[PDB]
C-alpha cells in the first residue's frame, strides 16, 4: 500500500521502494537493495511505501547524515513510523550529548575487553558445533550453526537460559522482519516483560553477567534507573539475537557456492581477517534511519520537520562510487570501504565481537569442512527488513573430504 504523496515532495523523486519486501528480493536482498543505485536513480528518493519516507542511496550522504545528529536525530530510528516512535533502546534512541554517557556503559558489556574473557568460551563452541555436524555430511545452516553459535554466546554472557532462546529470537525479529502478528509495541513489551523481572532480581543480588553490569550501572557518576537499564537491556537481546547469526549465513552461503574462495582461504588461511572485511562490505545487511529536527535543505532536496530517512548502512559499501565493481568480492580489494557497523556517534559497540566470531567460525569450517556446496536442487531465499538475513541455507558435503581435528 502507497501512503499519500506529501505536499514538499516533488514527484520526480519518487521510488516506491518497499524495504521490507524490495522488488528484486529473489535475485539477493544485496542486489534488491542495490536497485537504488541504478543509474536514472537520484541521490535522494521518496517512497510511499511503509508510511512514506526518504531513503538516501549513496555512501556519501549516508555517511553525512549519519555525522549530523542536530538535523537527524535518532529519537525515531526505525519505519515505519509506529515502529520508529515505540522504540526506546538505550542508547541507540538518543542523541549526543544525551547519548555518551549510556554508550560508555554499554562498550564495557560489550567491548573488547569482554571479548578476551570470552576468547576460548568462543574457540570451544565454534569446533564443538562443527565436529558435530562435520561427520553428518549435511547441515541446514542457519538453525545448525549461525544462530546457536552467536547465541548461545550471547546468552552465556547474559546470564540467561538456552531454553529461552526460541521466544526472545521471535520477539527480537519481529522488531527487525516483523511476520505481522506482532506490531514492534507489542514485541517491545513482551521484550520488557521478560526482562523487568530479572533487571529487579540482578540489582537484589548482583552477578557478573551483563544484565547484572548494567542494573547495577552508573551512568557518569551517577545510578543508572531500573527503567533506563531495562531500555540497555532490550538493545543487548535484540543486538546479541539477531545481528551476526544473519550475517554468517550470507557469509556461507557465498563460500558454499564459490570453491574459488573457499581454496583461497584454505592455501592462505592469513587472509581470513581481511576477507572477513569484504564479506562485511559485500553481505552488508542492516538498515534503520532518523527524523528531521527540523526543516532542512539537504543536497538539494527540502525535508520538512518530522520527515523520516532511511540510511541505508548496508549501501554506502555497495555504492559502486566507493568501491568499483561492487557485487564482485575480491579477498585483495585495496581500499574496502563500507559502514556495515553504522557512522558517527552510533558506531556498532559490539564490532570485535562480530568480527571474532566471523574470523573464528571462517577458520575452525574451512579446516574441517573444506568441501561444502548447497544442497540439491536449494533454491536460497533471503527475507530484508531493518536486518536482512537468509531463511534457511541447506548444506550437504562428502564427510570422506573433511578432516576432524
Ligand atoms: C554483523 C554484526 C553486527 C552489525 C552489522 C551491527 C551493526 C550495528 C549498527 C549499524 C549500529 C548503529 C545503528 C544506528 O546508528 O542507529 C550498531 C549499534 C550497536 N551495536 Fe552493533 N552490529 C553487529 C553486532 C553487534 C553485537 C554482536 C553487539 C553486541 C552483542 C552489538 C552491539 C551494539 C550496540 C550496543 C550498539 C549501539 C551503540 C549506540 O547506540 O551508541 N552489535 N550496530
Ligand atoms: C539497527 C541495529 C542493527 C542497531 C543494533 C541492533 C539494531 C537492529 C538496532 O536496534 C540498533
Ligand atoms: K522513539
Amino acid at each position: 500500500n502507497l501512503a499519500p504523496l506529501p505536499p514538499h515532495v516533488p514527484e520526480h523523486l519518487v521510488f516506491d521502494f518497499d524495504m521490507y519486501n524490495p522488488s528484486n528480493l529473489s535475485a539477493g536482498v544485496q542486489e534488491a537493495w542495490a536497485v537504488l543505485q541504478e543509474s536514472n536513480v537520484p541521490d535522494l528518493v521518496w517512497t510511499r511505501c511503509n508510511g512514506g519516507h526518504w531513503i538516501a542511496t549513496r555512501g556519501q550522504l549516508i555517511r553525512e547524515a549519519y555525522e549530523d545528529y542536530r538535523h537527524f536525530s535518532s529519537e525515531c530510528p526505525f519505519i515505519p513510523r509506529e515502529a520508529g516512535e515505540a522504540y526506546d533502546f538505550i542508547p541507540t534512541s538518543m542523541d549526543p550529548p544525551e547519548q555518551r554517557q549510556f554508550r560508555a556503559l554499554a562498550n564495557q558489556v560489550v567491548g573488547m575487553p569482554v571479548v578476551d574473557k570470552l576468547e576460548n568460551r568462543i574457540q570451544e563452541l565454534a569446533c564443538s558445533l562443527i565436529e558435530s555436524l562435520r561427520p553428518q555430511g549435511q547441515c541446514n545452516f542457519t538453525e545448525d550453526y549461525a544462530e546457536p553459535f552467536p547465541i548461545r554466546i550471547f546468552m552465556l554472557l547474559a546470564g540467561l537460559p538456552e531454553e529461552d532462546i526460541p521466544h526472545l529470537k521471535y520477539l527480537t525479529d519481529q522488531m527487525t522482519r516483523p511476520d505481522g502478528s506482532m506490531t514492534f509495541a507489542e514485541a517491545k513489551e513482551a521484550l520488557y516483560d521478560y526482562l523487568i523481572p530479572i533487571i529487579e532480581q540482578r540489582r537484589q543480588k548482583p552477578g557478573t553477567d551483563a544484565i547484572s553490569i548494567v542494573a547495577n550501572g552508573q551512568v557518569n557518576g551517577r545510578p543508572i534507573t531500573s527503567d533506563e537499564a531495562k531500555r540497555m537491556c532490550g538493545l543487548l537481546l535484540v543486538v546479541g539475537l539477531d545481528t551476526v547469526v544473519n550475517f554468517l549465513s550470507f557469509s556461507m552461503e557465498f563460500l558454499a557456492k564459490s570453491p574459488e574462495h573457499r581454496q583461497e582461504l584454505i592455501e592462505r588461511p592469513e587472509r581470513i581477517p581481511a576477507a572477513c572485511e569484504e564479506l562485511l562490505r559485500r553481505f552488508s545487511l542492516v538498515a534503520d534511519g532518523r527524523i528531521l529536527t527540523s526543516d532542512y535543505e539537504f543536497h538539494g532536496v527540502q525535508l520538512k520537520k518530522g520527515d523520516q530517512i532511511l540510511l541505508p548502512q548496508m549501501l554506502s559499501g555497495l555504492d559502486e562510487r566507493e568501491n568499483a565493481c561492487p557485487m564482485h568480492v575480491d579477498f585483495s580489494r585495496q581500499k574496502v570501504s563500507h559502514t556495515t557497523f553504522g557512522h558517527g556517534s552510533h558506531l556498532c559497540l559490539g564490532q570485535h565481537l562480530a568480527r571474532r566470531e566471523i574470523i573464528v567460525t571462517l577458520k575452525e569450517w574451512l579446516t574441517r569442512i573444506p568441501d561444502f556446496s548447497i544442497a540439491p536442487g536449494a533454491q536460497i531465499q533471503h527475507k530484508s527488513g531493518i536486518v536482512s538475513g537468509v531463511q534457511a541455507l541447506p548444506l550437504v558435503w562428502d564427510p570422506a573430504t573433511t578432516k576432524a581435528v
